Formats: structure tokens, C-alpha cells, sequence
């Protein structure tokens, strides 16, 4: 999945 680093990761997925 993304990354918990970057805002969009937690608001462009769940996976955080």
C-alpha cells in the first residue's frame, strides 16, 4: 500500500 508518511497515503487509503 502507500505510505504512512504522506497525509495522502492515510487519506488515499486505509492501510494506515
Amino acid at each position: 500500500c502507500c505510505n504512512c508518511s504522506s497525509k495522502w497515503c492515510r487519506d488515499h487509503s486505509r492501510c494506515c
